[PDB]
């Protein structure tokens, strides 16, 4: 058995430790354990292996070993719905991921940039947010919105878009209370927020059972987004094609992942360039050297040619990656290849792939926001190891890197690409709109709220804007 982690009361255990910093206690822990330890985490035995075997020992676990839908699907059946994600055995989600994939083609992500540009821009038009030639504004709130009306407006589609304006945003905003940290204990409990969540559930299935309707009812198709997609890759392999309410939950699932992390990564995007002007103005250099003085529309390959932009979002997530724990129950006893260590399927492991991209042995200076350590290699997507298909098509296992904040196995993420594109997207055109700074006195970054296994910017940060014109 690992070394259980010292604590002072029980069925607290570690859990205010680890809640109010995740790494701050793995390192400590660290120093003090080695590599492995267990920590009582709200009456569960976690335990953490750390390092990129760690990372490697729980992410590319064996079926058998490991499962994930089991520690997760009290919390997000309710929000996303039944008989997708983790409502169902892995071989269903490997298949619905794969479903999504097929919707996220360059002809897909070619066709939403410029959709995404009208959005940002339009935002900044019409927004109170920015009114005016200089100001301050909440970056979480105002990002929060632009990425909802980026990734509904592409990803989603029209209908969906054009009801953000309306209904889906009281919508989304109690389905979201799902997330509520009471509810990695009473996700089942009918506590007046979960009666929320739940009428809130229906109504979103609802609607968009409704937009698929429609479509049929008119025999046509008009764009990328992931509906006409799912509509038409509707076909699992016993030859049912998915139905129209599966596709909705698919798509809320969807809406609750990009809005998530991605909202979280570019409020961080944004507060580090605030605090960096030299690299906002490098970035906007960049652009005049590389797209022109001019500054032409974006579209989908000039967009890559964009190597700072690139490097800014990458060296933020180093830092910020929304996710800081992946955790799965283990099924059948396992042990480690190089020790006496043996885990016993009371525990939960715990895999931590953020602790390694802030390693002093991965990276010099690691606290240290800095996109040209990158100097040494750019990838927006980056494999050199062997390959496995999980059944979405052909990924890395990749755990000799030290940097995955897009996990790893067969559960790592396929909304990658779509999401640097929607990060590198805004961050261009504000970069084109706006010089950032940090309000008077203040120094540096906010503090991080780690909640509900989401990192965020914590509290209410402002920051100062100039319009360039
Ligand atoms: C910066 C943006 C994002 C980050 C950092 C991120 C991170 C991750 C991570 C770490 C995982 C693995 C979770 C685990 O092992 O349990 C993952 C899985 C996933 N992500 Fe993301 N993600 C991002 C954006 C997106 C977007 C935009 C979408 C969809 C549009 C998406 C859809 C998914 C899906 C479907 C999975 C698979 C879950 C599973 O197989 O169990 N992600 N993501
Ligand atoms: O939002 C989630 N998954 C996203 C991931 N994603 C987003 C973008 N790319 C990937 C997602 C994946 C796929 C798709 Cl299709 C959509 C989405 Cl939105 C999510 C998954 C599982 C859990 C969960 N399971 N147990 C807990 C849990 C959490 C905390 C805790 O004690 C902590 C403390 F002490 F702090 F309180 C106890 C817990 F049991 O959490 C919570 C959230």
């Amino acid at each position: 058995t690992p070394p259980v982690v010292f604590h002072w009361f029980p069925f607290i255990g570690s859990t205010i430790s680890y809640g109010i910093d995740p790494y701050k206690f793995f390192f400590d822990c660290r120093a003090k354990y080695g590599d492995i330890f267990t920590f009582i985490l709200l009456g569960k035995k976690t335990t953490v292996y750390l390092g990129t075997k760690g990372n490697d020992f729980i992410l590319n676990g064996k079926l058998r070993d490991v499962c994930a839908e089991e520690v997760y699907s009290p919390l997000t059946t309710p929000v996303f719905g039944r008989h997708v994600v983790y409502d169902c055995p892995n071989a269903k989600l490997m298949e619905q991921k794969k479903f999504v994939k097929y919707g996220l083609t360059s002809d897909a992500l070619r066709s939403y940039v410029p959709l995404i540009t009208d959005e940002v821009e339009s935002f900044v038009k019409n927004s109170p947010a920015f009114q005016g030639h200089k100001g301050v504004f909440d970056v979480c709130k105002t990002i929060a919105e632009i990425t909802i009306y980026t990734a509904s407006r592409s990803l989603q589609g029209k209908e969906v878009r054009s009801k953000f304006d309306s209904t889906f945003a009281e919508l989304y905003h109690n389905l979201d209370m799902g997330f509520a940290p009471i509810n990695f204990m009473l996700p089942w409990a009918p506590l007046p927020h979960n009666r929320k969540r739940d009428a809130a559930q229906r109504k979103l299935t609802e609607t968009y059972m409704e937009i698929i309707k429609a479509r049929r009812q008119a025999g046509s198709k008009k764009d990328s987004e992931d509906m006409v997609w799912n509509l038409m890759s509707c076909v699992y392999k016993n030859g049912t094609p998915v139905p129209d309410e599966e596709i909705a939950h698919m798509m809320i699932a969807l809406l609750m992942a990009g809005q998530h992390s991605s909202s979280s990564t570019a409020s961080w995007i944004v507060l580090r360039l605030a605090t960096r002007p030299d690299i906002m103005e490098e970035l906007y250099q960049e652009q005049i050297r590389v797209l022109g003085s001019d500054l032409p529309p974006l579209t989908y390959d000039n967009l890559q040619k964009l190597d700072l932009h690139a490097k800014v979002i990458k060296e933020t997530l180093r830092l910020h990656a929304p996710i800081h724990s992946i955790i799965r129950a283990v099924k059948n006893p396992m042990a480690v290849d190089g020790t006496s260590y043996v885990i016993p399927t009371s525990h939960n492991v715990l895999s931590s792939p953020g602790v390694t991209a802030r390693s002093e042995e991965h990276f010099p200076n690691p606290l240290e926001w800095n996109p040209h350590r990158w100097d040494e290699n750019i990838a927006a997507s980056a494999e050199d190891d062997e390959k496995v298909d999980y059944g979405y098509g052909l990924v890395s296992k990749g755990t000799n890197s030290p940097y995955l904040p897009f996990g790893a196995g067969r559960h790592r993420c396929i909304g990658e690409q779509f999401a640097y594109l929607q990060l590198g997207t805004i961050t261009a055109v504000l970069v084109r709109l706006f010089r950032f700074r940090n309000l008077p006195g203040v120094d540096g970054i906010p503090d991080t709220d780690y909640s509900s296994l989401f990192s965020k910017p914590l509290g209410r940060s402002f920051v100062e804007f100039e319009k360039r014109h």
